């Protein structure tokens, strides 16, 4: 009934719900988060977009981050594990760093949305 | 996330002091309690956000005697690192043990039992 957090959206509901699959699948449990990334993706400009709650000038709960090429295809993802254990902005930022490292090893150029760099980084 | 409030705004805002201070960092949370407090009945109350069926962010937890006096508290560290329901639950277990070692009777609010403890 009483709202504790505002909800930031980088992604439309279309983007949030869209199914996708990886040509060359890589996944990694990074703490309480799951990282997925398509290893086939090379030499693209990529943007990380996330829908999540903020409390007090920081990311409180990540609902979904997805990585998108300029043409709007999904090439990566960070989501909470299915059992939904707790996580912080630190966890999120560590998963983001792993995802960027992996993408840039395939010569992608990765940027983070403005929302995300303000509230997590 | 929705906002749960065991404590009133006056309770959240009140300053208090300990006769025999005890302070303890428990992960990303600060536990405080007055060691001179004994033979009371105490209730732990908290104001916090909930997302899904779980405590997401603790704003403040305080321990109250039956007369409404503050004898203990768990708050985020001042640099506000993140925490989860698990951190709250560990800190709660510590504060309860300290308070019971001091011959108090301790209970936890219904909303805390439901979402954390």
């Amino acid at each position: 009934s009483v709202p504790a957090s505002r909800y930031l959206t980088d992604m439309t509901l279309e983007e949030m719900s869209r199914d996708w699959s990886m040509l060359i699948p890589k996944q990694k449990v990074a703490g309480p988060l799951c990282i997925r990334m398509d290893q086939a993706i090379m030499d693209k400009n990529i943007i990380l977009k996330a829908n999540f709650s903020v409390i007090f000038d920081r990311l409180e709960t990540l609902i979904l981050l997805r990585a998108f090429t300029e043409e709007g295809a999904i090439v990566g993802e960070i989501s909470p594990l299915p059992s939904l254990p707790g996580h912080t902005a630190e966890d999120v930022k560590n998963a983001v760093g792993v995802l960027i490292g992996g993408l840039e090893w395939n010569d992608n150029t990765v940027r983070v949305s403005e929302t995300l760099q303000r509230f997590a980084w």
